């Protein structure tokens, strides 16, 4: 469907570094997903993940933060 569960992402393809988990659901909820949390040592190392995130908002994906 027109969500999923990824990092959300600011520009340019990089993650929202982060410590603590209520700083990220509130990131994630603001943009329409239905819960986040801190992702510690994750493949992108410490993000927020976000669940069932609407797909038109950008994720990190493969390739170099800048």
């Amino acid at each position: 469907n027109s969500v999923r569960d990824a990092y959300i992402a600011k520009s340019h393809n990089c993650v929202y570094e982060c410590a603590r988990n209520e700083y990220c659901n509130d990131l994630c909820t603001k943009n329409g997903a239905k819960s986040g949390y801190c992702q510690w040592v994750g493949k992108y190392g410490n993000g927020c993940w976000c669940i069932e995130l609407p797909d038109n908002v950008p994720i990190r994906v493969p390739g170099k933060c800048h």
